[PDB]
């Protein structure tokens, strides 16, 4: 295919559970006010890739919140 945003995703699974590929924001924690995408998830915390610092932020799912959901 050519350059674009919409991809062959015939499966639209909308789940609150922060999953990889989904965007999440930071409401609390040491990064309150930061947002990014989910690159890694763990039973303890969730690692999201920041778009500002271009790094990997480690925060708990209790201080994060999805954007699309």
């Amino acid at each position: 295919g050519s350059s674009g945003s919409s991809g062959e995703f015939p499966a639209q699974e909308l789940r609150k559970y922060f999953k990889m590929g989904d965007h999440v924001k930071v409401i609390a924690g040491r990064f309150e006010g930061d947002t990014g995408l989910i690159v890694r998830v763990e039973e303890n915390f969730v690692i999201l890739f920041s778009d500002l610092t271009m790094h990997e932020l480690k925060v708990l799912p209790r201080d994060l919140q999805l954007c699309s959901e």
